[PDB]
């Protein structure tokens, strides 16, 4: 799957 990190 795809991953996104929003710090
Ligand atoms: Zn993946």
């Amino acid at each position: 799957g795809s991953n996104q990190n929003n710090f």
